[PDB]
Formats: structure tokens, C-alpha cells, sequence
């Protein structure tokens, strides 16, 4: 039986019609236009000589507005410049007639957003990630990906959270929040740098055996309980995140009649091994949809 | 280590902006607009009390232009009608000003396509699925979202595949061609019907294979070999499609230096079982991806 669950992404029109290249000396990426302002990576400044350890802020004393040359696929001129964080606010003379209603927020761990891949400024593809637990995602990202963007959709508002800034060694990748943080404690030097351990999303791998019953599959569901608190410190122990519930996962407790507990201590068991049983097709904890995947895509409530 | 793979989708918004409601009688479903076309699945005419036997010729004698309401989230007027097979193509007074370059093609198994899932002709999510062996496709669609569509895109021309119709009593979906016709045996009626084994796309197996190589995970890779006729013969014994390489295979042999023939071996043997290995963080073969997502998503080969 098929779960009618997939990575589903939000339609991107609203967001490629926002995507413009920037190309500063002899590096080219993507930015995001909205109102009279182009935001993309600073490293677009960075000669290849310097990409490990490059003075970003003499590099942007260096530069003027004619340094940075702005293409839609129009030309934008490019009337003011400045730096926030690990990206560049580059202010244009024309608005982009296109801006969608929008915001800048960041995505927590464990919650899904949708990426628009693009090359030299020409979206090729769009796919959903979670932000693990190490602030690091699984995406598919090749050389020229950065400016790419991350964004949630709440009503017709664009919720931007992600701008692409580089792969680590174990083939995941992190960007930059539009304050001009890096999500971890990553920087966007071209070296080698710690890697945070990832975890299972606890929150996650409960919704999915939510979805699990609420397709029929529910072997797995005894009467047996763990309590949130007592979890919580076996979760510690074994590289899971510490629950915390949440409405999205209530509207599944009620609609299915199964508790929390129930399945926090199903995780539990679980995770010892599934004994050659199956749970909606795979032999190992899904922790990649979240309860509002869950509710939206099986339940029809967003 | 990541694999760099993930469940791409073409950038909606050139399909986006073709996406109408179409409502006949007591039914609202999705249309899309072309040119002076509007196409919907036909039974948009049905009553309720007559979807699992409707008179699909005499419901289309009953109604007039006027009794189809095609609306864009501005009003279309109808001004013609007309059925091919299991689609309406409705003729409306205005040119789409947004129509892309376009084609109407068939889907074959094992082969991905884009989807535009749409609810009152609003589009609400993008994903991707692979057309099944049994002419199914694994989705996430709910009531409301037939008329929703497939595509997959060449160059700038947009080539629409699929339309949706119904899900079968297994959670999984199909629809129609454009040319009208239902994938498969299927009846565009809500009855139960027969529905042909699934099987596993041998092709696609072989390609997430190569992508495990290039990702640096080939411990199941020996010289051992089994042609490719061999394979076929063991293929219909044992559920799996039979293998049918292409130059997109090719390249990947190329690039790994790892023949077809080893890796039809390793399935093979995987068959029986992995023997707690993994391969990229899986102990099942996957299918779901081509060797066309590899080659671009790891390769940057289009
Ligand atoms: C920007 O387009 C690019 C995107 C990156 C390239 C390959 N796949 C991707 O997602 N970013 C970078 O190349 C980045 C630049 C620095 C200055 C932030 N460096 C980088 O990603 O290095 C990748 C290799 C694995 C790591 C080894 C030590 C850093
Ligand atoms: C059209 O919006 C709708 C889409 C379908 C509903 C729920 N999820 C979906 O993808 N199509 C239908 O409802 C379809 C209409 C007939 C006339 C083609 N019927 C249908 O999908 O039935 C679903 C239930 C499982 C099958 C049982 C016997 C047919």
C-alpha cells in the first residue's frame, strides 16, 4: 500500500521570477531580486587564489557598484553595495515588478523548506530538504549552485530562510540565513571545518509512523508508553533529537487514536531493530517529513 | 556520505501559469490552458451518482458551451467541445498569452516526469515521480486535484505526459496521455480494478548503483559478470523489468569504469539480500532514480 506520501515542494514560479546572475571579477553565481535589492553570496567577490581564506572586508572596500555586473534572463545597474553578514545587498535602480509578498525567517531543525537550483541565474530544478540537526542539508548542489534559495510559503507570503554557500566533505551542504548568518557554526571559507554529529528528528520519525497507521500499518502500536521526559534522556544516549510536540502532531494523535507515548516507546524498540518488518516500505526510521507534511499531504489540512 | 541525490523537479511556473478551474455541473476539477485549448478530464460531466458507470457519449450530447465554467485564479469563455478518449479539450476565446513551447508525449516505465499538483485550478505543490511497470506512478494526490499534470522538459519545450484521472485501491495513481488515452489498462470509472504486478525498473537499479560508485561506495562491485541476456531470462522469474541499456548508462560506465554486466551480477546477488550492508544509507535496492537524474545531478551532464 502506498503512503501518498512524497517530497513535495512548493510550486517555485513566484521565486524564479526573482533569480538574476551576479558576476563580480572572475566569479559568477546566482542572487534574489526583491524591490531594488540584489542579495547573493559575498564570495562572488573572492578570487580563486583566496577562496580559503579570503579578506572579505577588504575585498568590499575594493569593489565599487560598476564592479558588480547584474543580469535578469536585462541588464540591473547596480547604485549601492554593502555587506551583511556572509552576503551582499546590492541595491539596483529598478524594482523587480515581479517581488512577491515576502519575509526572512530561519528554518529550525527538523522543519522542511523548498529549494530553487540554479545555474548562472537560470532556475534547472527545485526539491525539498529538512534542516538536520547539524545545520547542514542533503541536497544536490554542483559549482555555480550558490544563490540559490531556500523558502517556506505561508499563504502568499514567501518565507525566504536559505541562500546556497558551499558542500562539506561528507557531501552535505549549508548556506546562509538572509541576517547573513551561517546556519551552525559554519563559515564561508573554503576549508576543511568540524562537522556537528547529525541525529534522528525525533518529531519527524513520530509523525512518520503517524503516517504509518493512518495508511493502515500500525503492528508496531502496543499499549506500552514512554513518557516525553523519559525520551527525552534516552534520546541523549542514541543520537536523537529531544521531542517537542506540537499541534500538527496532536491533530495526528486525535485523528488516529494513538498516543505520543505509544509511539515514543515504538521509537525506542525500533530503533533496536525492526526484526525483518517493514513500516511503509522501509526497514529503517524515516525522520524526513514532518507532521505538516503528514497532515497536509494525507489529512488535506493545511 | 551524501549521496547528491534528491527527487528533482523542473521549475513549475511555466506550467503554472497554464493552470485553470474547469466546473461542469456538481463537479470542480483542474484544466490546462493552451493556445484557444482548455484539456480536462471528462468526467468533470459526471454526476456523482454515476461515476462508477457513466455514460461518458451521452453526457457529452447533453451539455453546451455554456455548461462548462473555465475560470483562472479572469473568466474563459467556451466556445467549443469536443472528447478525446478519457479528455475534454474545451476551445476558449482567448489565446493562454503565457503559453510555453510544448509537445504532448507518452511516459514510459521506469521513466520520471514532473508533477503540478492543483487543487480549484490553484497549483499547491511540486514532485516527481517514475511511471511504474504497471502504468501507476506512486503520488500524493487528494480529492479535487484531477487535471493536475506531468511533464518533463527539453531544452525551453515543456512535454505534457500525464494527466491526473484517479487513485486505485493500493494508494497508487494514474491518468491519461493527451492523445486521451488511460495509462495502462486502466478505465477512467470508479470501480475496483485488476491491477498488474509492480516490478522493480532494472535500468534505474543499475543507474542508483552507479551513483553509489561515484559517491565512493562500491563494495559490491566484482569482476564477476552476467550478460545482459542472462539477466533478462532471471529478470522475468523474479519481478524485476527486463534491462534495456542507453547511452545515459554508457556514460556512467564510462565515468566508474565499472561495466553493465558487473552490475547486473551485483543485483543479482543483492537480491537475496544486502547482509546488513548498506548502499548509499539503503538496504534495498532503489528504483527511483534514472540514469539521466545521476548523470545531471552528480555529473552535471545534461
Ligand atoms: C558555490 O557555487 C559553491 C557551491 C558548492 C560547489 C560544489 N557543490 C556545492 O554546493 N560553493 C563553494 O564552492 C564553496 C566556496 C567557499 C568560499 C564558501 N566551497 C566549497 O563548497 O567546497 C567544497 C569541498 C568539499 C569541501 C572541502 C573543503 C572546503
Ligand atoms: C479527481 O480529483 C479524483 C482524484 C483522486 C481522489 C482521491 N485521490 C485521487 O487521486 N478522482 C477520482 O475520485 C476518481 C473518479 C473516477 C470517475 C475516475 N475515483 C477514484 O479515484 O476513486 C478512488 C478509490 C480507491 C478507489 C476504489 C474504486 C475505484
Amino acid at each position: 500500500h502506498h503512503s501518498g506520501l512524497v517530497k513535495m515542494s512548493h510550486p517555485s514560479g513566484d521565486v524564479e521570477a526573482c533569480m538574476v546572475q551576479v558576476t563580480c571579477g572572475s566569479m559568477t553565481l546566482n542572487g534574489l531580486w526583491l524591490d531594488n535589492t540584489v542579495w547573493c553570496p559575498r564570495h562572488v567577490m573572492c578570487p580563486a587564489d583566496q577562496l580559503s581564506d579570503p579578506n572579505y572586508d577588504a575585498l568590499l572596500i575594493s569593489m565599487t557598484n560598476h564592479s558588480f555586473s547584474v543580469q535578469k534572463h536585462a541588464n540591473l545597474r547596480v547604485v549601492g553595495h554593502a555587506m551583511q553578514g556572509t552576503l551582499l545587498k546590492l541595491t539596483v535602480d529598478v524594482a523587480n515588478p515581479s517581488t512577491p509578498a515576502y519575509t526572512f525567517t530561519t528554518v529550525k531543525p527538523g522543519a522542511a523548506f523548498s529549494v530553487l537550483a540554479c545555474y548562472n541565474g537560470r532556475p534547472t530544478g527545485t526539491f525539498t530538504v529538512v534542516m538536520r540537526p547539524n545545520y547542514t542539508i542533503k541536497g544536490s548542489f554542483l559549482c555555480g549552485s550558490c544563490g540559490s534559495v531556500g523558502y517556506t510559503k505561508e499563504g502568499s507570503v514567501i518565507n525566504f530562510c536559505y541562500m546556497h554557500q558551499m558542500e562539506l566533505a561528507n557531501g552535505t551542504h549549508t548556506g546562509s540565513a538572509f541576517d547573513g548568518t551561517m546556519y551552525g557554526a559554519f563559515m564561508d571559507k573554503q576549508v576543511h571545518q568540524v562537522q556537528l554529529t547529525d541525529k534522528y528528528c525525533s518529531v519527524n520519525v513520530v509523525a512518520w509512523l503517524y503516517a504509518a497507521i493512518l495508511n493502515g500499518c500500525a503492528w508496531f502500536v502496543k499499549p506500552n508508553r514512554t513518557s516525553v521526559v523519559s525520551f527525552n534522556e534516552w534520546a541523549l544516549a542514541n543520537q536523537f533529537t529531544e521531542f517537542v510536540g506540537t499541534q500538527s502532531v496532536d491533530m495526528l494523535a486525535v485523528k488516529t487514536g494513538v498516543a505520543i507515548e505509544q509511539l515514543l516507546y515504538a521509537i525506542q524498540q525500533l530503533y533496536t531493530g525492526f526484526q525483518g518488518k517493514q513500516i511503509l516500505g522501509s526497514t529503517m526510521l524515516e525522520d524526513e517529513f514532518t507532521p505538516e507534511d503528514v497532515n497536509m499531504q494525507i489529512m488535506g489540512v493545511v
